[PDB]
């Protein structure tokens, strides 16, 4: 489909850490036309199989989780949420979902009294009066926000790894127009796997001759200057933990198809432990993002277009 309707499909999924399923289960459906193969790791994990004429293994990774609340007590009319900011929540229960808001108070005038029952200013905390019936301890809660397009952007919750997740999604639909060389694998990771190469080898006992690390990205640390933009591209990451000369190698192809990149000295919010202990050749790639951390994360489709059409173009050109 459109990479902005796809974005917002995947943002508005909830999938929780720990809780990864529906998001996977939508994953899988979309890349199904794409793969030779599909497998799920004993975690949750998704990892994307396309085979090409075997000259090498190149691994694609992406996280898919996003923050979520669980309610670990309920006292009084208070439910307490620890999590797994945050304003609009909805919240899993036996009954459906209810909605609510952090902090919230029902209307009540607070007299001496009540007012020492209201949740201390540090905790998180709905007001169950408000809901339509019961919500227990247990109960998981995500952030309720619906995507939206706002002059040619995406905004939504979750973004910083749907995103990516959507980048991976694209890189296998482009991929069909071409006789790649290499055999690509792309791997959809839940929060509870030991690492990347853990979550890859729970699908597929291989060692890639190449990964590439997806990632969002958008203010430098001190102490380098702000530059990157939405809209200028994906941003290639140049710390001390990637392997510099495939990082030139997909900056070249980036150059002879006219791909626009921008570029952070380190990178990344490690996912590279495995990676690097093993020996495998790694890249991070980050897609720029506005409002981190927020329900209104903010990325610009063009860009996570761009990254899936160059690392579809690596599977073809690289070495």
């Amino acid at each position: 489909m459109e990479t902005g309707k796809l974005l917002m499909e995947l943002s508005n999924l909830d999938g929780p850490s720990g809780y990864e399923t529906n998001v996977v289960s939508y994953i899988k459906s979309v890349i199904e036309p794409f793969v030779d193969e599909a497998k799920t790791t004993r975690h949750g994990s998704l990892i994307g199989y396309k085979k090409g004429k075997g000259i090498g293994k190149l691994a694609f990774f992406a996280h898919v989780d996003e923050i979520g609340f669980v309610v670990s007590k309920v006292e009084g009319q208070f439910a307490r949420l620890e999590p797994v900011y945050a304003s609009k929540v909805r919240i899993y229960t036996k009954n459906g979902i209810e909605r609510g808001v952090i902090g919230m108070l029902a209307p009540h005038l607070q007299d001496s009294e009540s007012r020492k029952k209201v949740p201390t200013y540090d905790e998180i905390f709905v007001d169950l009066s408000l809901c339509e019936r019961g919500v227990r301890v247990g109960d998981i809660a995500v952030i309720d926000q619906t995507a939206f397009e706002t002059n040619g952007k995406v905004v939504g919750k979750a973004l910083d790894n749907r995103a990516s997740c959507g980048v991976l999604v694209k890189v296998l639909e482009f991929l069909k127009r071409y006789d790649h060389p290499w055999d690509v694998y792309v791997v959809f990771s839940v929060q509870e796997e030991t690492g990347c190469l853990g979550a890859l080898t729970g699908a597929y006992e291989i060692n890639p001759d190449a990964a590439i690390v997806m990632d969002v990205t958008f203010a430098s640390e001190p102490p380098f200057s702000d530059h990157i933009e939405l809209g200028k591209g994906p941003v290639i990451g140049l710390g001390p933990v990637v392997d510099r000369n495939l990082v030139q190698k997909i900056i070249e192809i980036a150059k002879k198809h006219n791909v626009s990149l921008q570029e952070e000295a380190v990178g990344g919010r490690t996912d590279f432990v495995q990676l690097v202990r093993n020996g495998v050749r790694t890249s991070l790639i980050s897609i720029p993002l506005k409002y981190m951390h927020t329900p209104v994360e903010m990325v610009d489709p063009r860009d996570v277009e761009e990254l899936a059409r160059l690392l579809s173009l690596v599977a073809v050109e690289l070495e």
